[PDB]
């Protein structure tokens, strides 16, 4: 599913991401924009042989099982395929664990390089939330 911007903002808000670990909704929408272009089916192979999955490009090295990432972990206890669903529940639940891991949203390199310190409220402008 390719979410619309305000459609994704609403879904994230309903699942309790707005201000989760102090990160406003615009931060999460901005991260999704640059990680996936709001496409739940996005996958990208990393140099280390792990893969990133879904709207927030969650990596198989630590967070989900894809059966092809050596000496990995599965800290969200989910198949990486669950991160590709039209329903963002698994992605959101796993993102909450990631952003609680100690470096906050810096875990998402694209958030740090493209969202951090920017006017992220622009990402929810116009939305009926
Ligand atoms: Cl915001
Ligand atoms: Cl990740
Ligand atoms: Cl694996
Ligand atoms: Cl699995
Ligand atoms: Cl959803
Ligand atoms: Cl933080």
């Amino acid at each position: 599913k390719v979410f619309g911007r305000c459609e994704l903002a609403a879904a994230m808000k309903r699942h309790g991401l707005d201000n989760y670990r102090g990160y406003s909704l615009g931060n999460w929408v901005c991260a999704a924009k640059f990680e996936s272009n709001f496409n739940t089916q996005a996958t990208n192979r990393n140099t280390d042989g792990s893969t990133d999955y879904g709207i927030l490009q969650i990596n198989s090295r630590w967070w989900c099982n894809d059966g092809r990432t050596p000496g990995s972990r599965n800290l969200c206890n989910i198949p990486c395929s669950a991160l590709l669903s039209s329903d963002i529940t698994a992605s959101v639940n796993c993102a909450k664990k990631i952003v609680s891991d100690g470096n906050g949203m810096n875990a998402w390199v694209a958030w740090r390089n493209r969202c951090k310190g920017t006017d992220v409220q622009a990402w929810i402008r116009g939305c009926r939330l």
